[PDB]
């Protein structure tokens, strides 16, 4: 009968998914209208509050606005001007830079964004580019990039990988894969992926309204399972899907309009 208060981590593994919410999209009264992101762990001088969107090929301009009030007018406080085109499918701010897949490359780029200057490339070894390696559903989702509460990560396969899901631990400052896991999940037989304290979840598709979360590759143990948490889809087709830690919410992009899922997670 000796009682203990609800211990908790913070972190464990996945158990709820939410319906999803749909967020109130910003004004625009031009056509422009691309994915946005906010940095999960936010770095003077820029804030939680802080929005960048991508602009809509050879996409090379982020806007960035300051303040929410900015955002939801969409108006910037200012205009990134790019040194090489993105690959916008798997683009993440992260502690004050955009980290992206340079365009018809395996190379990611971190772009330090108060100083407007990239600091750091690395080709990842061996990874597929361009519909080698998609998804369940085509397009150019070879790379993609990903945080959690332990940082940046990059999902993507290789020739050796057989199209297996790899992924490693990106170091955020030089962009070193610090750690890398094989798992013998095939990528394109999920429809997206995204990674909760270290677990790495896929989706099982995005064209069909009952889905779930189906497969879990948990990177401390090196284990793969099937899963069958109710993931409901709701719109024109979502495009991608991203963790935030810092929220400890899933967003999900549909074009034009963002929806947010609540999560829960074991005390582990
Ligand atoms: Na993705």
């Amino acid at each position: 009968y000796l009682r203990s208060g609800e211990g908790d981590t913070g972190c464990g593994e996945l158990v709820w998914v939410g319906e999803p919410l749909t967020l109130r999209t910003a004004e625009t009264i031009t056509g422009k209208y691309g994915v946005w992101m906010r940095d999960p762990k936010p770095t003077y001088p820029y804030t939680q509050e802080t929005t960048w969107r991508i602009d809509t090929t050879d996409v090379r301009q982020v806007f960035e606005y300051d303040l929410i009030s900015q955002f939801m007018q969409g108006y910037p406080s200012k205009v990134h001007i790019l040194p090489r085109p993105l690959e916008s499918t798997g683009a993440v701010v992260y502690s004050g830079s955009l980290y992206f897949q340079g365009a018809e490359s395996r190379t990611v780029i971190r772009y330090e964004l108060n100083t407007e200057t990239v600091k750091a490339e690395k080709e990842i070894p061996g990874a597929g580019y361009h519909g080698q390696f998609p998804y369940s559903w085509g397009g150019y989702t070879d790379i993609d990039l990903a945080v959690d509460e332990a940082g940046l990560w990059v999902i993507y396969s290789t020739d050796e990988a057989k199209g297996a899901i790899v992924l490693s631990k990106l170091n955020p400052e030089n962009l070193e894969l610090e750690q890398t896991w094989e798992t013998n999940i095939r990528k394109q037989s999920v429809a997206d992926a995204f990674i909760i304290c270290g677990t790495l979840y896929t989706v099982s598709s995005y064209t069909s309204a009952d889905a779930t979360v189906n497969f879990a590759y948990d990177t401390g143990t090196g284990i793969s399972k099937t899963l069958t948490i109710p993931f409901k889809n709701r719109y024109k087709y979502s495009s991608m899907i991203h963790y935030n830690p810092l929220e400890k919410k899933l967003f999900a992009w549909d074009n034009l309009n963002m929806v947010t899922y609540d999560i829960k997670l074991s005390k582990m």
